[PDB]
């Protein structure tokens, strides 16, 4: 028999899709307990997902991709891919004779070389297996896949994909750094500026931004509970906010310019009607419509964000190999 | 049982009629995707005529006949061609007992090779198969088989074909390669000449010119939304397409009078006064009076530009194999 | 066969645990007759414990710890603290084929050499030692060993020991000088303030202190049995007995709120819903409440003195070294 | 004083001869520089001929004639031309009292738009200039002008080329399309359809061409050096070259057939021992041979493929004229 | 008057030529004094280039591009930008009335975003000033601006640039991010995994790295001087340094075979026999004859690394404004 | 006018600089006559500095810092600091116009609290004051503020400070309670262990100490005049001597360790040949090189017992408010 996955092995979370429905989604992450102590509390050798996160306090969290490309700054860091990696087949709950058929997304404008790790990783755990551009698989998830850009912003990655009818492309790909994790990166230097004094982590801004990320316009107070020399402080952070958002959109439209001036004269305006964000970024307020503002230089466009930006990446790959070889 | 067919098999357009009244229009061209994911979004192996241009964007379209002559610089050109015309054949709709009699228009003096292929590749579609030139068999669609003459104006070719009465000719026909088609390249090189910036493919300006193509005398303003660097720019593209739909003039001009002066000196005087212009090319708006000015060095010719450029070609064949063995 | 100890060897109360279930708490303290006569008396060449305590009038009674760590300002101390730790091994009664595993308890943050002394000193004794945090070895005792600080407030030494997670620290510990003891040097001085008249010594007040200890609101009438020049004199010791223990706090509650801003922001409230006394100065009265006051400022802190503060220090040790190599 | 030059004007090479003993041969091609950059490197604002195809790498090298007829394209396709031809004047030495009477070649059956064209374009360089057909005055090279045919094979066209005696014809001219640079096109083609990994552009396959062209029987391996992704890979073309090659000959044998029945009877027998190839396609290995087999049905055809292609065209004009007004 | 500058503007090491003969070279980042005492200490507010990395001990060293594209991930990052860019400015000593026209350098393939970044912040410093791709202002400082590969390996980054003849590209360019950094941060990985005691910063396998970097065979024995614990230890990093530096070289290969396969076949051959290294990186021992090997399925390259990659950078660059507008 | 003050307020001894130029020194002490006699004999109601410790028989002397950290074991020795602080202002001549800013040194990581009691009972008395580490600003008094340690030994602490740079740390602080006086209790202890005959007070070893004070090798005989039941007796303190105070040392040394080992690796080496003794203790015969052997397992010590340990306290305190608000 045979079982075939979506496996959207995304850098902060990794979604899953399998034939016989399962959908889940996890943390892309692995604790390892610290110490001989933590090994205690934590009962098992190591955990990955959201129980890991939550004891992210005394567990040494590592997310096996950063850049969503599989991380090698290490060489722990394949273990931990293959944990994460055993862990999402795992909970895919397939066997005894069930022969694995799984389809990665990874980030559009991945080297070989890392295709190649996981394609590697991943043929340890799944049997076959296949690496494809998160945006393409996104796109082939709507039967968007022609005049089409999306823009996948991730955490990672902002990826952004014409989708310059079906080849899915390796010019036609465009991927930034500055992705979600980058605006927290930068949020956090955006408050740290005006409060020096509190204290924050990236995690902290991290989550000040899920809560609060808009563009444009402030449609809401922004005020959250930040923590100084230990003292709790509400504060205003929506001025840090809109800065942190409106950080990833330039590149983006950027890169989308440029990869509208690629198609075909006769398509770009239909194309700019077919503008897409997925994952987590497109989830940002207002997104849409600073983007539409951002690009009527180009024509009235009509940005749309994904339905459920959790699934929409594995949603497509699974579908994917539902369909093939 | 008998059908017959009018086949005018154009580089561009091929038109059909058959003697059970079916008239269609398809283009000359057929898609094949480009890959697996084309093969996929466009649900059959290959599609042919105007679909296949619709979905020009992630087919590869290929033209059978370019110069109309049907192509070989490609074992696959004959595997296209196939797939036209058994499309054109299976949409003239005809069966199971059904034995196809069917005309095919060329280009006038198109070699006898490519006479032997088309007709070669016919008789493996219809059983009896006829290949005529297109500008006699439009002419014979007039009842014009005398002291005149055609100019098959298409996209390919032009064709000018004297009807030196009824013999139809070989030293009475012409061809040249300047044809619409040729408009397009220059007009686009005239338009990029001057708003360097633009994008065009030929395929706008085949557009521009379709909706603006004139000779002489600017009857309008010829603006036209074309892209640059993706930005809409609206540009007036009257010159461009002065210059280029009066470079086909020219030839068709000093190629008239060849033929003229090929007929029987009492009856120039008649000839001129039955010039036609077929074909798509005839379309141009002030042809007409711009070859009549041409052309007055040789007399008062009255020129006419036929009345539904669409099937004058094939209608003749129809009406051509209406009417023998 | 195999007996592992907690022994949590305090500055004034050595409490054991063996695995084999000896409890036993003892006065960490050593009588020596003062002389010829003494040991006639005494009936044996020194005592521990609280019969030394008991005799303490005609013997010289050695505390081989103050300030936890154990004693070099002789090296008699050293001759002492093996008979303290010799005496406390022994009433564990273990034998005759017994390898004993221990741990001992130490103030947090006391220096290598002194775990040293204590290490080597125990590796005379039982043949496996180990030497940890309190603290730690408390918070151990409860499972709280997350986002947690403990204070244990001893005689000797109030350690605070934030449980950031599972490694137990060297800069999430902290020792304060101030405790117990100092309490009582003060309170005695805060008595003999106001009624010259009196004599305290320090084994007085020590005993008022316990008896009448609280802190905040005086919750009733601390009338106590002095004597001065000898004469039984009733007096009134509310007032110093507020002064003297509210005189710890304000160091514990500074290096409280300075362990609670070395957690992560996102976990600072949360710890402070888990600030635990332990140790005898978690005896104190309304400590608790008096704590809770003094955290406002850092939020609404849960602070819980432990059930039975004579045995959690050693409770962990030993649940500690029933769990490991 | 009075300096006549033969001028063959070919599209891809453009040989010339002078009165004055000048033989040279260059590419019909104008390279200009792309950018700042290229017209830095180039040194000059452009090139024209061997040196331009060297640098074909970063100059726009532009052929000024394709189909031999000199190109209207562009209005830049003039200025190109210009420069073509001030370039082979210039390099045939002359001045500053030297008054240029100069002969070009063009393809026979070139429209009188384009003979007056170049007729212009040339009175611009040269004060007196005289536009024949190629294959005439290469006829006339050899005194072949009777009761022949040539046939100039070459890129852009072949000619072909009855020798009606000395009237040089325009009835008696024939011009194919397909000539060299449309068997490189089909060549390429042919490789690609067998080694579809192969990167050719037709500058690779026209020198798979140029090296192993034959007709008929294959008289040795055709191994040569092509890329695959960029790797070497060395591949067999001998099928794809027979198929090329013998895909010129159809048209030329059918239009020399065509133009032996268009001599007087009586001296058909004779032509049929004068057929000559002339010009760079005649280079092709066996073609003489496989020519004398396609006209055994006319009878024994004696076929000669010229001494040196190169010149025979110029070589022709030259003596030309060096013998008239 | 007039002065022109070569600014290699290097996320290390910034690099500058001036006309008049400047050549200097600094350290890219900015020191600020940490705090009131630091202020004191370092004797001016702040300090850029190598004084500010010799004071890092209590300076806050602010590299103001990482990734080589200028920082905005603070606001303060751009006033570092700010000062070090004045700081390069004024040292190359110029005026009162001196008109500064320059080059900067960047990533090939940094956002026009941070090109505009700089080309502002520049425009603040200097009058006019301009932006362009560090690798290829390189192959312009060696001439080879044609059929050439460079690969600056970098420190933050790792361009190569296809010279694809003159228009420096942007498909014709490539950044990676895996650069000289990511291989101390690597490096460092690989020595902690294996002396997991000793204390690495990155600062200290910087310095491993830049003295004992390899590829391939290890031509000597890799020893150095760590701290663990604080304790000197010598240890032998041959095998980190070995695994770090051969984990640059997987991306930049492929992305040469990539930007090979993007070349006219017909000059594949001839652009191996020109792929260069320059930039830091470019002096890894070794490396060239590493390269070689790993192309040797593309042919016989010839990998030469630059001459002094100090410079080449700025020195192109600076020729680049001695030589236009 | 403005007076600056330098106030090194030790636990033994007061030092004090002004601006004015006062150096001087008195001990930290205050007299009360301890009856109606005393007060008469001492004809004050109460005195400071070395005239109480003169008069130390009749008087209550009252330290009013021991552990430097000004006392709240009293309510009087609030008083008593009052009057000590009080006097060594006095004792720097000011006024009547005359504001005096002052620098208090205390040890390093003495609580908030108590640089609370000291900074408020400053500002009884100057206007504005400063509390600050001995070490640090005995640091700044030799411009060693950079990648060094300090160990300042005095009476009541051994403070040690690495002076990572230029923040005077909190982390970077150490401070024991070993120090002088510890180490006089101990001699006593040390003699009246082998000559239990002897009357010792602390008061004569610590005159035993600081006559004989060494470690290492004894460089002379140690001999000294003691009683015994008040019967002169000279004595050999050599072998006290070596055991007293080689107890501060292992604590000294392992807290340099630990410092050491938290400065970045690439400056440890630069630290040891950074590391100072201050302070009395530092009078210590033979320190210097007994420390030097004692670290060579983290490599070439170079340390250095300050020139004045008596003043470089103060001398700092002075400079730093010679120098800001
Ligand atoms: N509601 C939100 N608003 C803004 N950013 C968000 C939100 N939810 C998630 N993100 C950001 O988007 C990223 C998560 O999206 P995701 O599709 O999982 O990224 P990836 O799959 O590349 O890991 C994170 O950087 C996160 O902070
Ligand atoms: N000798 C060396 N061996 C290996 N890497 C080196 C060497 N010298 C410098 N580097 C590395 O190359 C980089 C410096 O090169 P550089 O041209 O300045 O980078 P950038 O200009 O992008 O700042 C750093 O990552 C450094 O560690
Ligand atoms: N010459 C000496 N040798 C050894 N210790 C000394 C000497 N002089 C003073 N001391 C000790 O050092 C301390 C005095 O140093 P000091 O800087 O005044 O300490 P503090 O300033 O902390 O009161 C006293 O313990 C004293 O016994
Ligand atoms: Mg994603
Ligand atoms: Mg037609
Ligand atoms: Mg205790
Ligand atoms: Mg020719
Ligand atoms: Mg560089
Ligand atoms: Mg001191």
């Amino acid at each position: 028999n045979r079982l075939f996955l979506g496996v959207d092995l995304g850098t902060s979370h990794t979604a899953v899709m399998s034939s016989r429905g399962k959908k889940f989604l996890l943390k892309s992450v692995v604790g390892y307990p610290k110490d001989v102590i933590g090994l205690k509390l934590l009962g098992r050798p190591y955990v990955v997902g959201d129980e890991a996160f939550e004891m992210r306090s005394y567990l040494d969290i590592r997310y096996p991709l950063q850049d969503g490309v599989l991380s090698e700054i290490s060489d722990r860091d394949i273990e931990v891919a293959r944990h994460l990696l055993t862990h999402v087949v795992k909970s895919a709950e397939p066997g005894p004779n069930d022969e694995i058929c799984a389809v990665i997304g990874v980030p559009a404008r991945a080297s070989a070389a890392n295709k190649a790790l996981l394609l590697k990783m991943a043929q340890e755990v799944v049997h076959t297996a296949l690496v494809v551009s998160e945006p393409f698989m996104v796109g082939y998830g709507l039967d968007k896949l022609i005049n089409t850009i999306i823009v996948d912003i991730g955490a990672g990655t902002t990826d952004i994909c014409a989708l310059k009818g079906t080849v899915p492309g390796p010019e036609d790909q465009v991927t930034l750094t500055k992705a979600g994790n980058y605006v927290d990166e930068r949020l956090q230097n955006a408050i740290l500026e005006r409060h020096p004094e509190l204290q924050m982590n990236v995690n902290v801004a991290c989550a000040v931004k899920e809560q609060f990320s808009f563009v444009g316009t402030p449609t809401e107070v922004a005020s959250f509970e930040f923590r100084a020399a230990g003292k709790p402080v509400r504060a205003d952070v929506t001025e840090p906010v809109k800065i942190a958002c409106e950080a990833l959109m330039p590149d983006i439209i950027e890169s989308i310019e440029t990869l509208l001036r690629s198609f075909q004269p006769e398509y770009q305006a239909t194309v700019l009607q077919n503008i897409v964000f997925a994952g987590g970024g497109s989830r940002i307020r207002g997104l849409a419509a600073y983007v539409k503002e951002k690009l009527r230089p180009f024509g009235d466009a009509n940005v749309t964000c994904v339905k459920d930006p959790t699934f929409d990446g594995c949603r497509g790959a699974l579908r994917l190999a539902e369909e093939l070889p």
